[PDB]
RNA sequence: CGUCAAAGCACUUUGCAAAAGCUAACGUAUCUGUUUCUUGCCUUUUACCAGAAACAGCCGUUUGUAAGGUGUGCUAAUUUGACUGUAUAGUUUUUGUAAUCU
């Protein structure tokens, strides 16, 4: 990360690590190979809060664009 | 080669689907890109250097199947599959040592 991390959710059903930070990016952390996978972009400033949707595989970030 | 069965057959165009299960060339061939690391050269970015991991793309290949095209046929041609496939009265089976009664 280069900026401050801000929110991390351990995916239930999948072997991840959701993140984000004030650096606009959400990263995918593959815990079985400690690596970042995915990467999240659309955020035009910092990002506050990560959430996970329970059921589906689909996870929410919202930030300082006032926009979830 | 033979008998039986069903399928028109040969070449070809396009669509759809699939392609390691028991460690192994779908391709005896061979490119590119992204992310995360470690490097090289480095004044800053692109373009770069060369190794790894995880992912993708492109050039191709094979099979199945569906609908067509061309040339020949249905007054036959070819293909695919299956088959416990052959002679023979002269001793080892199928051209009778049978009848007779008990
Ligand atoms: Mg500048």
């Amino acid at each position: 990360h280069i900026a401050t991390v801000r929110g991390l959710a351990v995916s239930p059903r999948h072997p991840y690590l959701f993140s984000c930070g004030e650096d606009k990016m959400v990263k995918c952390w593959d815990l079985e190979t400690n690596k970042v996978i995915r990467h999240y972009h659309g955020h035009l400033s910092g990002v506050y809060a990560l959430k996970l949707h329970p059921t589906l595989d689909v996870l929410v970030t919202a930030g300082r664009d006032a926009v979830a």
